[PDB]
C-alpha cells in the first residue's frame, strides 16, 4: 500500500492520472520522481522547467555540478540526484527528443531506467515538448516498465484519449 490517490489502473503495475507532477510530488513526497531531462540537465521548459522552478532552482544548481564532473548523459540514459523539496530522489531520464531528430527507438531504453526503482512518480517520456506520440509513449511504458509506475498527465484533455484508446 502506498499514498498515491485517484489513479486509474491500466495493468498490474502501471497507473495513470490527469495531474500536475509538481503538485503531485509535493503532496505525495514520493521516494522517486522522474524528470523529463535532456543530456545537459538544462531544466528550461516542460516538466523539467516546472520541477526545477518548484525547487527554487536548487535542482539546476545541483545538475550543473553533476555535468561539470561527469559530462552529459546519453539519450536513453539517466542519473539519480536529489529530489529536493519534491521527493527523496529525482531520477533524471533522457527520452529521445523528436524535435532534435533523435531515434524514437531509444524510448524503450529510457523507460528501462525505471526498472531500477520499485515505485516511481513519472511523466510520459518523450511526450509534450519532446515531440513524440504520447499514445506510443504510454504503450512503450506499459511494455517496458515492470516496477510500479504512477503516471501524471499534465493535460486533462490528453489523458482522456490515452485511457479511451488504451489497449
Ligand atoms: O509527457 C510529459 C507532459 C507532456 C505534454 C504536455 C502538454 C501536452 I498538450 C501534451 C504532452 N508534460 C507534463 N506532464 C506532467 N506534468 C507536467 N508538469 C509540467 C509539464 C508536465
Ligand atoms: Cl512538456
Amino acid at each position: 500500500v502506498n499514498s498515491f490517490s485517484g489513479y486509474l489502473k491500466l495493468t498490474d503495475n502501471v497507473y495513470i492520472k490527469n495531474a500536475d507532477i509538481v503538485e503531485e510530488a509535493k503532496k505525495v513526497k514520493p521516494t522517486v520522481v522522474v524528470n523529463a531531462a535532456n543530456v545537459y540537465l538544462k531544466h528550461g521548459g516542460g516538466v523539467a522547467g516546472a520541477l526545477n522552478k518548484a525547487t527554487n532552482n536548487a535542482m539546476q544548481v545541483e545538475s550543473d555540478d553533476y555535468i561539470a564532473t561527469n559530462g552529459p548523459l546519453k539519450v536513453g540514459g539517466s542519473c539519480v540526484l536529489s529530489g529536493h523539496n519534491l521527493a527523496k530522489h529525482c531520477l533524471h531520464v533522457v527520452g529521445p527528443n523528436v524535435n532534435k531528430g533523435e531515434d524514437i527507438q531509444l524510448l524503450k531504453s529510457a523507460y528501462e531506467n525505471f526498472n531500477q526503482h520499485e515505485v516511481l512518480l513519472a511523466p510520459l517520456l518523450s511526450a509534450g515538448i519532446f515531440g513524440a506520440d504520447p499514445i506510443h509513449s504510454l504503450r512503450v511504458c506499459v511494455d517496458t516498465v515492470r516496477t510500479n509506475v504512477y503516471l501524471a498527465v499534465f493535460d486533462k484533455n490528453l489523458y482522456d484519449k490515452l485511457v479511451s484508446s488504451f489497449l
